[PDB]
Parts: C-alpha cells; sequence; structure tokens
C-alpha cells in the first residue's frame, strides 16, 4: 500500500484522555469507564521526512475523518490546530510540512515535536479539561509525554 497507518488512542503521562470538544478542538481529561467511549480515535501515518531510530515522522488525523493535526503561526507563535483536508486526497506519503510531527521514544514515553518549528511539543495542561497545545518549554509546568494504545482497528 501507498502510505501506511495504524489507529491508536493517546494519553498523557498523567492518564488524561482526549477528547474533541469544539468542531476543530481538543481538549484533555481524566475519563474511566463508559466515558472512555468518548475519546479520540487516530489513524497515525507514518509519512516521508527525516528518520531516525527514536526519531519517526508522522501525521496524525482522526479516524474515518478528514481532519489532521496542523502547525501554524497565530500572533507570531507557532500554534495547533484541527485542520479540513479534502478526503479525496488523504493521507498521502508526502504530506505538506505543517502536518508533520517527530515522534520520539524517550525513556518509555512518547514526545511529538512539531516538523515545522524545532522544540515546540503537543502539550496538555495540568489542569482538568482545558485545550491541548503546541508547548516550546520541556520539563516546565505542562505535560509533553505520552503513551499510545494501538486499537484492533
Amino acid at each position: 500500500a501507498p502510505v501506511r497507518s495504524l489507529n491508536c488512542t493517546l494519553r498523557d503521562s498523567q492518564q488524561k484522555s482526549l477528547v474533541m470538544s469544539g468542531p476543530y478542538e481538543l481538549k484533555a481529561l481524566h475519563l474511566q469507564g463508559q466515558d472512555m467511549e468518548q475519546q479520540v480515535v487516530w489513524s497515525m501515518s507514518f509519512v516521508q521526512g527525516e528518520e531516525s531510530n527514536d526519531k519517526i515522522p508522522v501525521a496524525l488525523g482522526l479516524k474515518e475523518k478528514n481532519l489532521y493535526l496542523s502547525c501554524v503561526l497565530k500572533d507570531d507563535k507557532p500554534t495547533l490546530q484541527l485542520e479540513s483536508v479534502d478526503p479525496k486526497n488523504y493521507p498521502k506519503k508526502k504530506m505538506e510540512k505543517r502536518f508533520v510531527w517527530n515522534k520520539i521514544e524517550i525513556n518509555n514515553k512518547l514526545e511529538f515535536e512539531s516538523a515545522q518549528f524545532p522544540n515546540w511539543y503537543i502539550s496538555t495542561s495540568q489542569a482538568e479539561n482545558m485545550p491541548v497545545f503546541l508547548g516550546g518549554t520541556k520539563g516546565g509546568q505542562d505535560i509533553t509525554d505520552w503513551t499510545m494504545q494501538f486499537v484492533s482497528s
């Protein structure tokens, strides 16, 4: 097949799950039991780019939906957003740079660094039910570590 993908869910190091807040926004919160069902399921694609043993470029989109995690400048600052794309042309092996994320395997966790903006990571707040955002600080007050779970697809 052209581009390879696998389905998964993501949780931050504080065990918070992701749910689609608005139409183009994600929020992180502690979920368990029935609520679990609300969590977003992703289709992670292995696209083209600078690769390494612990740095794999990927694209992140919602499963079965033409929505992808993108990186753009807003108020002179790298920002995260969910972007709509033509459902016929995606996903592809050569994704536009703003859609590429470097999946980094640290200790036993994962970090998602923007390919566009070096050292900017998909982060979550310690707080409950807050938006997921792009952060440029490491080891600070915000969470930048994740674990992924593979789903039967």
